[PDB]
């Protein structure tokens, strides 16, 4: 029973024309609805359900909500219970409140963030199908990303008025979503405070992250690729798009991924990274970072 | 709670100096640790517990027994519990049993191959430690096979007289160790015959797997790398250490994986293949495979 | 002054329609032109001349000639004058003789095997251009062959009856078209014998090769894809288009070079192979291949 | 007959003991010999000479000179009448001037650095061997670069003043040492200024090459990887030595080669590169960049 993994996430963008053109040349996402709203619903090819990420209009960048899957409907009442016992309000939006979606579960993190957990959403399947089929599909575009793999949130941490949410985040997914830490930044006198720490409900080394920051608010969202190799051909597709790169394509120690870091025409940024790196294990020991590194 | 991931592997092996130096020279694992009656044990440099493999002399290859590892101690009452009622005798076999090996339920699956579980092995951690870690260890030698990743057990199978072991496995470790399908080969009028499935715990493709055959017995064993390169540079060891190679270097359509079969000196099969290939979930459709392909 | 490289392979084929889409779709050729005797022409992506294969309609399959591109006009009166000092007979077709291709120094090896040279050929670049171009176009497909690399033939070997002309083009090719061997495989009592030669006039490991064989004939033309990765990709596509393989990827211990064999709907032989391998180096010492390996 | 490639770059070291290691740990390079002086000699791998790059021991970085193999000895004389007929001044350092060197032609590039040509220095084959080899040593240190491929000069160019020794360099090598250009970079009004330029005499991308400066010097000097792992390989390599990077893992749209820059202790720009990225010929056009670019 739980959680399954990272669902979807609503990204606010200004430039709707844009913001769909880069996560599908880019990142090789397909459009897959568009709401009365204006809302733009995408999904990555090796996905199954209806969407991955929501772009939404609006006249700054950042995130709306971070949405999770859950095996069983039933799973909903239970977490919801868990979560109010934890302290947390909690309310429960109807089947609908987003096309194709199911029922959702929606509360706060102790950072501010919107997370909503649902049970459903409408399948359509992989682009490359289920009966005998081929390891990759034709005419991938762009980057070719796999799936929506997790999701940094910048959380307000002011240690010296006693504010740390990426620890009260960390508690909270771990007591109440029964997540496990797999690595963690230890910064501070001797490591006393958690900085930033990655969590995980699959054998992936995270599936939810959380840093410090000033204020909370969105630091990536992430999509897997197979191979060292993937890497640069991503690299490849931003400068023909014209990309603007954050970070050139190294191994990052956390995860073992090797990874680019870059943004969309918004400036909400976006990660491919290859590899599965490690399997994360709940017998496994923690990772840890110190400062000094 | 339940299991956690394949935890070791105990073959029969004739000529022990031989077998050890293969799977320390071709795979890259390290010996632990020799018991008082000859038996050898080894484990990958990415695993954190006391061994994955156990080498026993004998007269002949083949398996003893397969253990998986489980996330607590009262798991083992739970599962034990389910798998009587299922219809399957159990026994406990106490703390020390086998040399840093916690206590283990010992049952026979349907196909008739011993199949254990315990809760607790000596930590002895990794080859790259746990503070500020390296993403690769240096010395590493052969292949360096990150862990043992599953099993392949060839599953006693005969469809005119009513014997599938096959389907029998896929029910017990469904209904009593909570696995999930992901892939399935089916043959026989419109395939309604499981001849092969792959199932698992993790949220990697498969760790554990039955194939039909006339008798039951090993398939093989197999062993993570990271990358496709890491095949091609796994193939060279084999051809610098003289390895009776079973199939050169393909990608499987199973799994996604790219792979390579070969032999130890005693004939046990093992595999090194790359490569998560794709996220296992519970919600995922299982892919089929036809048996006209 | 002097060859340059490999110009182009004219290979027989008995059903064009299907010959020119697997050069197509497997290879990732593009068809230049088709002349009134419906012969076809292809190129590769990453050559900048008209053509380097053509498929000509005949009732067998087999090789009509090879051709290699020399660096100016003027050397094929000097290489001619070399060639019939050493007792080739040698012929001048005059600028047209094919389309879109300059004059062609006409001779047949000592193999039996027609080989042409010529200076000239119509320019048509490369499919990502010359300024500022993109490291890969868009667009590519199947293995995205980059050019036609080299071409193995088989050549008639009997040394009981004193007959070995791969000892007899590889003198030829050495002392009249300046050719250096690179590598060779001596068999016979203590490898008095050269069963394979491979020769270059780039600084990759082998531009021409020799094998023997009982006849005269065709082993396989290569083609150069860039890495490890790119063959698996080539592998996929194989087995997407049905394409009969001949040894599946693995490194050649000859060039240093990862490379699969297959076939074209002719029975003619193809290789895609990745990597540079080692720069061939007139001072380099020629890698010896005993037998007994 | 004449050039073959890069023979040997001899670099100022002010730490010797710390440079040494740097290019014995990071790029895997081993020492042959010291001299009598304190300058200490090295080569890679799949090097076959005696040594590809010279430390000496100074109050600063630099280069001393750079080398360059010649086909024969009597190469020499005919260079040297070229190069005079040119308007540079040469001389001949006799046969063990440098040891196990042969003699050497001695002569200033228009840019003011100091170039030397020999035919002949001391074999001792490479670490894999020529009869039966493996693809790749075992207990190869760092990176493992297979050879220095080149080298990167800055050379002193002022427009307004009329000085462009890039563009000076660039005819010298041409037209007396019969190098041909590869890929340019083209700045100043409409491209009429030469900045960049690369050159080869075997058919990778370039052996030598010329960046514009305010004053002439060092800009890197280069090694040879096989694949986009190695040069991941490569980075993870740095981090554990400590090494001050200078451009992340990326790929160059020169050359198409995905490479590394960074520094010995001394400050010396070293870079891996990975990837033959296409064949060079005399008669592929160049590969022009743009100043706007
Ligand atoms: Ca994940
Ligand atoms: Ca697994
Ligand atoms: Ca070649
Ligand atoms: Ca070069
Ligand atoms: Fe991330
Ligand atoms: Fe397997
Ligand atoms: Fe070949
Ligand atoms: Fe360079």
């Amino acid at each position: 029973m739980g959680v399954l993994r990272i669902g979807h996430a609503s990204l606010k963008v200004m430039d709707m024309d844009a913001a769909v053109r880069h996560y599908e040349n880019v990142l090789g996402m397909k459009t897959t609805m568009k709401d009365k709203a204006g809302n733009v619903y995408l999904k990555c090819w090796d996905e199954w359900d209806k969407y991955s990420v929501i772009l939404t209009p609006s006249d700054q960048a950042g995130m709306n909500h971070l949405a999770y899957k859950v095996e069983k409907e039933a799973d909903l009442e239970a977490l919801q219970q868990k979560i109010e016992a934890w302290g947390v309000k909690t309310t429960m939006l109807d089947e609908g409140t987003l096309p194709s979606t199911g029922r959702m579960l929606q509360f706060k993190l102790p950072s501010g963030h919107e997370m909503r957990l649902y049970a459903s959403k409408e399948f359509v399947g992989t682009d490359v199908g289920n009966i005998n089929p081929d390891p990759w599909p034709d005419g991938l575009k762009g980057a070719g990303a796999h799936w929506l793999d997790h999701c940094l949130l910048v959380c307000e941490m002011n240690p010296e008025a006693g504010i740390n949410t990426v620890a009260d985040n960390t508690r909270f997914v771990t007591e109440c979503l029964d997540f496990f830490l797999t690595e963690q930044v230890l910064v501070g006198p001797g490591g006393s405070i958690q900085a930033t720490t990655f969590l995980a409900r699959t054998t992936t080394p995270h599936d939810i992250a959380f840093v410090g920051g000033p204020t909370s608010g969105l630091h990536h969202i992430a999509f897997f690729l197979d191979s060292w190799h993937d890497v640069l051909k991503a690299a490849d597709v931003m400068a023909k798009n014209k990309v603007r790169i954050d970070v050139a394509p190294t191994r990052h120690g956390i995860t073992r991924g090797e990874t680019i870091y870059f943004f969309d025409p918004s400036g909400n940024r976006n990660e491919t990274f290859a590899g599965l790196g490690y399997l994360a294990q709940r017998d496994r020991p923690v990772t840890t970072w110190t400062e000094d590194q």
